[PDB]
């Protein structure tokens, strides 16, 4: 129970971290926020150091809030041009100890027809991204994640279409749409709303 809840943090910490490699030595970490910022708030980011040659060593990890950013950063940021040299992105090298809860929430989220939304505008709250949404369909549910003290909202949030249809074609067609001068990013949920 809370028990579950424990090793499901912990494969989630494995999961919403991503290995960027192949980085161009013009670059440092302000650059790499910035790239890997819209695909949801960046919890950390570690750049690769060298003491002797006081540079980074083409490579660092992005930790982000909930996997599916991390997902999202796979697919978009993989290969992108940055500065002069395409960049790597992949699973940091201990994604496997997210085994099987990993698997196990996918097959949860099976269930749900969910989004995840992210570079939403701090202006913006839960209907206005739901107006824009049931554009594809019936919307069950639209969520901006919320910080407990202020209340304010992530950047981020999940949406659950009632039909599969619907949300397939808001992940096919929604991203970069220009919502409040931000350009939002969505991809398929890999969790459930409530395992």
């Amino acid at each position: 129970l809370q028990s579950m809840a424990a090793q499901r943090q912990r494969a989630l910490a494995i999961m919403c971290r991503v290995f960027v490699g192949s980085i161009y030595y013009e670059l440092g970490e302000d650059t790499i926020r910035q790239a890997f910022a819209p695909f949801g708030p960046i919890k950390s980011i570690d750049m690769s150091w060298d003491s002797v040659t006081m540079k980074h060593k083409g490579f660092a990890f992005v930790e982000y809030e909930v996997p599916e950013a991390a997902q999202l950063a796979l697919e978009q940021m993989n290969s992108v041009m940055l500065g002069g040299r395409n960049i790597k992105v992949g699973r940091p090298s201990n994604i496997g100890q997210a085994q099987p809860i990993i698997d196990q929430l996918a097959e949860e989220a099976r269930a749900f027809n969910r989004i995840y939304v992210a570079s939403v505008h701090q202006d913006l709250s839960d209907d206005d991204i739901k107006s824009v949404f049931e554009a594809f369909g019936k919307i069950k549910s639209c969520t901006l994640a919320r910080d407990p003290t202020t209340g304010k909202h992530k950047g981020y949030g999940f949406i659950e279409y009632e039909k599969a249809q619907s949300s397939q074609d808001a992940v096919s067609s929604m991203n970069l749409f220009d919502l409040g001068g931000q350009y939002l990013r969505v991809g398929k949920a890999v969790t459930p709303p409530m395992p």
